[PDB]
């Protein structure tokens, strides 16, 4: 069957914590008042929570409340010990409160607002030292959580807020963290289609932190490349064969042969031959000013298929890209 892997980098941060830390079931959930809190506005609703403005009336402090569906209520213990684990570290959302809700009668996670810049603006306008100066608070929050033992699986643009005015960035959005256990098989359905590792497309369950550096590289390639999203799949499938497009198909063939997976057939009438295309191949007029060595290397590294050979959030923020950035 498939060969085993395991993390480069973390891999025993949870068999040394105690048992409390990553046993999220046996966490005794401390409730808050429902009534310091009043709803302003439903600013959306997801697959699992509606989520609202809010006004914290013991300070009048806004905040934004997750009220989570029926089918969230099951792994809700889960991303509130994840949460709180990770409660105070660089660049992660704060949960400020966990209330029962009175009218779904499930639980409402309370956290601090963040005056968001629109996403379309964010994207549309940062510059390229903006680009580097984002991406190095981003890889600040990921390496808090992978060093906490914990893998985000959903990193996109949308789950990272930016107050643009205030040069605050903010990785939201916990609800699929998990804790990293060498040796476990994860569920392969995470990450939004666009953000998906390879390992995830092939269905390889072994997989680990490196998995949020695939989704990292590929917010970094739309964001320098002008291409949203970067590696655009029709479904699951058509999501595999258009990195293959990019990145070869004998890459992708050696990935599969070292960890001995079998590719699902389905693959065999639309994966075609691909060669790897050089990245010089999607710079045009419009992206150049965005564009350097610096940043295509830094790119190189994170969109391997092998998730063993991707960068490290920690070895990413010793990259050059980031030479620039004031620190
Ligand atoms: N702390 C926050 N501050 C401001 N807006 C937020 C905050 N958290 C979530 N939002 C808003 O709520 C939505 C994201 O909610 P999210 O946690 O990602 O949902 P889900 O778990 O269901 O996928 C977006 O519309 C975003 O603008
Ligand atoms: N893509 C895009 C816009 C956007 N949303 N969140 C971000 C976080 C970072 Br880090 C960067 Br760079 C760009 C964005
Ligand atoms: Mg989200």
């Amino acid at each position: 069957g498939p060969v085993p892997s395991r993390a480069r980098v973390y891999t025993d941060v949870n068999t040394h914590r105690p048992s409390e830390y990553w046993d999220y079931e046996s966490h005794v959930v401390e409730w808050g008042n429902q009534d310091d809190y009043q709803l302003v506005r439903k600013l959306g609703r997801g697959k699992y929570s509606e989520v609202f403005e809010a006004i914290n009336i013991t300070n009048n402090e806004k905040v934004v409340v997750k009220i989570l569906k029926p089918v969230a209520a099951a792994k809700i213990k889960r991303e509130i010990k994840i949460l709180e684990n990770l409660r105070g570290g660089p660049n992660i959302i704060t949960l400020a409160d966990i209330v029962k809700d009175p009218v779904s009668r499930t639980p409402a996670l309370v956290f601090e607002h963040v005056n968001n810049t629109d996403f379309k603006q964010l994207y549309q306008t940062l510059t390229d030292y903006d680009i580097r100066f984002y991406m190095y608070e981003i890889l600040k929050a990921l390496d808090y959580c992978h060093s906490m033992g914990i893998m985000h699986r959903d990193v996109k643009p949308h789950n990272v807020m930016i107050d643009h005015e205030h040069r605050k960035l903010r990785l939201i959005d916990w609800g699929l963290a998990e804790f990293y256990h060498p040796g476990q098989e994860y569920n392969v359905r995470v990450a939004s289609r666009y953000f998906k590792g390879p390992e995830l497309l092939v269905d390889y369950q072994m997989y680990d932190y490196s998995l949020d550096m695939w989704s990292l590289g590929c917010m970094l390639a739309s964001m320098i490349f002008r291409k949203e999203p970067f590696f655009h799949g029709h479904d699951n499938y058509d999501q595999l064969v258009r990195i293959a497009k990019v990145l070869g198909t004998e890459d992708l063939y050696d990935y599969i042969d070292k960890y001995n997976i079998e590719l699902d057939p389905r693959f065999n009438d639309i994966l075609g031959r691909h060669s790897r295309k050089r990245w010089e191949r999607f710079v045009h007029s419009e992206n150049q000013h965005l564009v350097s060595p610096e940043a295509l290397d830094f790119l190189d590294k994170l969109l391997r298929y092998d998730h063993q050979s991707r960068l490290t959030a920690r070895e990413a923020m010793e990259h050059p890209y980031f030479y620039t950035v004031v620190k």
